[PDB]
C-alpha cells in the first residue's frame, strides 16, 4: 500500500500544481485522535513513488464521502452538506475553511456527488432526495434547483458547451441544459430480461489527437443484485450527439467508480470486491487489471495528473491510478513504460 488512513476512506483527488493526494473519509472506530478527515499526502520520489501524511484536516463527526477539486479550493460532501475548503503549500500546508450549504433533504439525506464546471465558477451537487442543485463558488449562492430524479442521485457530470448529465436509481439517464432536459439516454430499454439496469457512473472525457474527440463515458450496472449476476457494462458515447459508440461488457463485479484522466486517454474502475482496472478510453480495451486489490468496496479512483508536478513523478512509466477503499488504505497502480 501507499498510505493506510486512520479511517475509511471514501475519496480521492491528485492536485497536479502542488503535486498533493487528498484522501478523504471517516467512520473509523478510534478512542482519541481522528474519526472522519481530509489528509493531504506529499508524493515524492524515493530511491519509487511514494506518498507521506503532510496535513490532516479534522471534519468533526462529519464523514467526507465526496470530493471535488479546483485550482485551490475543494468542495467536500459531509454528511448533507457541501463544504469549502481553501489550501495553499508554505514543507507546511495552511488550509482555511470557507462557506458549506446544506444540498440534499430527504428524510434520511446524504450527497452523493459533486463537482465544479470548467471555470471553477459553479459547483452542481446531488443526493438522496433526486434534486440538482447548483451553487456560485465561492459564495454558494444558490442559482438552479429542480427535480433530476424520482430516486437518488448516483453520478453526475459538467461537460463541454454546459451540459449535464445524471443518473439515478430510477434508472433514467438525463442531459440537462441549465433546468432544462436535452434528451434521456435510452441503452437501458428482451421479454425474460433478469433485471433491468441502472446507470452508475458518467464522465466527460475529450480524447487528445482525435477528430471525433469528445466522449461521455457511462457504466450501467444490474439493477437488482442476482443469483448469477449479469455483467456490468462500460459505454462510450459521443459527447455532443450522444448516440452509443461502443459498449464493452467489464466483468460480473458491480462497479462502484468511474474516473477519466486530466488527458481523457485513460479510464479507471473500482468494483465492490476491491478489483481495479484500468482501459484505453477511446477503444474501452482493458490494459489492466487486478481482482481485489483492495478487500473491500473501492469507493474511488483517480489518476495522476499528466501535467503540473505529476510527471516528474511518473517516470518512466506510461500513467499512473491511485484507488482507495473502504480498508483505509490507498493504492499505486502503474502501467509499463512503452
Amino acid at each position: 500500500e501507499l498510505y493506510r488512513a486512520p479511517f475509511p476512506l471514501y475519496a480521492l483527488q491528485v492536485d497536479p500544481s502542488t503535486g498533493l493526494l487528498i484522501a478523504a473519509g471517516g467512520g473509523g472506530a478510534a478512542k482519541t485522535g481522528i474519526k472522519n478527515g481530509v489528509h493531504f499526502l506529499q508524493l515524492e520520489l524515493i530511491n519509487r513513488l511514494s506518498a507521506s501524511l503532510l496535513h490532516s484536516h479534522d471534519t468533526e463527526t462529519r464523514a467526507t464521502m465526496n470530493l471535488a477539486l479546483a485550482g485551490d479550493i475543494l468542495a467536500a460532501g459531509q454528511d448533507a452538506h457541501c463544504q469549502l475548503l481553501r489550501f495553499q503549500a508554505h514543507l507546511e500546508l495552511r488550509v482555511e475553511n470557507l462557506q458549506a450549504v446544506q444540498t440534499d433533504f430527504s428524510s434520511d439525506p446524504l450527497q452523493k456527488v459533486v463537482c465544479f464546471n470548467h471555470d471553477n465558477t459553479l459547483l452542481a451537487t446531488g443526493g438522496t432526495d433526486g434534486y440538482v442543485r447548483v451553487w456560485k463558488v465561492p459564495s454558494l449562492e444558490k442559482v438552479l434547483e429542480f427535480k433530476a430524479h424520482e430516486g437518488e442521485i448516483e453520478d453526475l457530470a459538467l461537460g463541454p458547451d454546459g451540459k449535464l448529465v445524471t443518473v439515478g436509481r430510477d434508472l433514467k439517464a438525463s442531459v440537462w441544459q441549465k433546468d432544462q432536459l436535452v434528451t434521456q439516454l435510452h441503452w437501458q430499454e428482451p421479454t425474460f430480461s433478469s433485471t433491468p439496469y441502472r446507470y452508475q457512473a458518467c464522465r466527460f472525457g475529450q480524447v487528445p489527437d482525435q477528430p471525433a474527440g469528445l466522449r461521455l463515458f457511462t457504466v450501467q450496472i444490474p439493477h437488482k443484485r442476482l443469483r448469477q449476476p449479469p455483467p456490468c457494462y462500460l459505454t462510450a458515447w459521443d459527447g455532443s450527439n450522444f448516440l452509443p459508440l461502443r459498449t464493452k461488457s467489464c466483468g460480473h463485479e458491480v462497479v462502484s467508480c468511474l474516473d477519466v484522466s486530466e488527458s481523457g486517454t485513460f479510464l479507471g474502475l473500482g468494483t465492490v470486491t476491491g478489483s481495479v482496472a484500468i482501459y484505453i478510453a477511446f477503444s474501452l480495451q482493458c490494459l489492466y487489471y487486478v481482482r481485489e486489490a483492495h478487500g473491500i468496496v473501492v469507493t474511488d479512483v483517480a489518476f495522476l495528473p499528466e501535467k503540473g508536478r505529476g510527471p516528474e513523478l511518473l517516470g518512466s512509466h506510461e500513467t499512473a491510478l491511485f484507488s482507495v477503499a473502504v480498508d483505509s488504505r490507498c493504492q499505486l497502480h502503474l502501467l509499463p513504460s512503452r
